[PDB]
């Protein structure tokens, strides 16, 4: 990944119309403050459609910052925070943000360092049922109950798109 992180941050902040996709995947020396800055910048950015920070050694502070962003941003379509060190608290914050977001259609939280746990999984399933705009959720539920409810929620949301198309 040869992405210029600082330049990318600047473009997000300036709402550069040519920046539709941000991929910071596998860049392992990005300071958390910089990732936090990207999240803050996205609050007012209207052109970035995809934001990915897979394997960036991100943690809860970054997840919470992105959760705040999701409640304000109404243009980002896909957020990927896979393979990081976000805890169940950080992940729950991201999913909870969906209660007040109708733009995001894809949220990938899969493969953090630690497991979420049944209690977090159950709350997530509940949240996915309260949001009707998300179409893809990147995560493999360990528990059957939450797994089926989430599978059904995503199927329902996708059916909505089909019924309202054109
Ligand atoms: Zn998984």
């Amino acid at each position: 990944n040869s992405t210029d992180v600082e330049e990318t941050l600047k473009r997000i902040q300036n709402n550069d119309p040519d920046l539709e996709e941000v991929n910071l995947n596998n860049i392992m020396n990005i300071p958390v403050p910089t990732l936090k800055a990207c999240a803050e910048a996205l609050k007012t950015n209207t052109y970035v459609k995809k934001f990915s920070i897979v394997g960036t050694r991100s943690n809860d502070p970054v997840a919470f910052a992105l959760a705040e962003m999701l409640k304000v941003n109404n243009t980002l379509k896909s957020l990927n925070v896979e393979s990081n060190f976000i805890s169940g608290s950080g992940i729950l914050a991201l999913v909870e943000a969906l209660q007040s977001n109708t733009s995001l259609i894809e949220l990938r939280i899969d493969n953090q360092s630690q497991p979420l746990g049944n209690n977090v999984e159950m709350e997530i399933a509940n949240m996915l049922e309260k949001n009707t705009t998300l179409l893809k959720f990147g995560y493999h539920f360990t528990q059957q109950g939450p797994r089926l409810r989430a599978s059904n929620a995503m199927m329902n949301n996708n059916d909505l798109v089909r019924k309202r198309r054109l």
